């Protein structure tokens, strides 16, 4: 059977008195689980977890040459202190650096971001609203089993970009290795419309296995964030993907 | 320019040890270890070679890509993990001498020896058997050496594809966290004396990457963990990693 909830998930959440949803994929058996078949299926703002497809297009419209060029700090005083200094694509991808990944969408412009998204079959693929935002308040919305398609097509280097911007994007995403396994994922915080949530996507690469994940979270405030990942682990450790 | 430190001999001593630890400061581009004249002695590279030999069967398309399935030959070997199928990725990790061998023998002693020589590896010298060379033949490299191709491999510079190369990157991939990423391989050079363990490779930080290269006196297995142990002693005094 190819979808199939397991409430016993649902615990994860409960004892940190939070609301959301875990997607598992297992690629070998071609099966995905799920805490919570609706919300699984719900569509929100992608926020930073928009950095993926943002990092593709740039580095395959060439507005990124390498994962080394250097982006400088505009010299403007941001929230964020790791925001104020020079980036390449590595380092932007784990501060999350909005204003370099702003930068990218005004090069690539309204016409090529929305038909490399109808390429991609990413989320709604609608752009609407500012080419450097829509993907905080604007039009643009995926769910948790819309982000596994899109992140198995980059696994395998089947979207429609170079198979070197798709090797790029991976290397930028790895969070994570040992001895035992690699994440390759991307966080997210979507604050701008109600409900706020948490996004954490991505994968587990085992010796002879990967399992794609995507979780997201009601997130009322910043304390919470943690759990994105704390929760996460916890599904992966019960499913003994990692100790 | 180069600089000995002989402050990291006491990372040797308290494990009752005789080696070399080389890092590279890609920003500043100066060398430290403490031991200059070990730091050029060259040694058999034994299982570092896989880095090169993993580059070349790649670009001459001897392995098509990082999935590709290397079935096991039903062969019973001493190392368990070698007894089943491996991609490029676990044959690196677990080091699968017996995959590795199989590369050699159809990449073949002249293709072998002209990419050795466009890389400028070591002696550049095969000698000895086509699938042991690295092990028992003829092939030098000091850890110095080990720093200058590992330097051209970071930066793209060696004369095979830029996809090989990005390939053999993710194979490296050792540890990451939010501190530092390490891309390496080990090694243990067993059947020619003097016997040493080796480990190679690099850590990336947010705004530098330094390389290292380091070998050691490993006359029977129990200190292979000293490899990784020590090096990492040598990391933390410099302040490089946590
Ligand atoms: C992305 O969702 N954002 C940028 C930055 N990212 O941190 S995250 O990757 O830990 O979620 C801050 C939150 C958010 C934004 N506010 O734009
Ligand atoms: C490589 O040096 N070798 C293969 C294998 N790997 O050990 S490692 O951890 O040093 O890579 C065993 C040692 C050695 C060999 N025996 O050929
Ligand atoms: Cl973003
Ligand atoms: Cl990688
Ligand atoms: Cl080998
Ligand atoms: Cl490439």
């Amino acid at each position: 059977k190819e979808w199939q909830e397991n409430k016993s998930w649902n615990a994860h959440f409960t004892e940190h008195k939070s609301q959301g949803v875990v997607v598992l994929w297992n690629e070998n058996k071609q099966q995905g689980f799920t805490n919570n078949l609706k919300r699984a299926n719900q569509a929100f703002l992608p926020a930073s977890t928009f950095k993926i497809p943002n990092s593709l297009i740039a580095l395959d419209l060439g507005v990124v040459k390498d994962e080394h060029q250097v982006f400088k700090w505009d010299g403007q005083t941001r929230d964020i202190a790791t925001w104020n200094r020079d980036h390449n694509l590595i380092t932007a991808m784990k501060y999350s650096v909005v204003p370099v990944y702003q930068e990218f969408a005004r090069q690539i412009g309204e016409a090529r971001m929305s038909k490399m998204l109808h390429a991609f079959d990413y989320g709604n693929e609608d752009i609407s609203g500012n080419v450097d935002s829509f993907w905080l308040d604007g039009g643009i919305r995926i769910s948790a089993t819309e982000q596994i398609s899109f992140l198995r097509k980059l696994y395998h280097n089947k979207l429609h970009v170079s198979e070197r911007s798709q090797r790029i994007v991976k290397q930028a995403m790895l969070t994570e290795a040992n001895g035992d396994y690699i994440i390759r994922a991307k966080t997210g915080y979507s604050t701008r419309i109600e409900p706020k949530i948490g996004w954490w996507v991505g994968w587990v690469e085992l010796d002879d296995n990967v399992w794609f994940f995507a979780m997201n979270m009601d997130m009322p405030t910043s304390d919470g964030l943690g759990l994105r990942q704390a929760i996460t682990k916890e599904v992966l450790k019960q499913e003994k993907i990692i100790p």
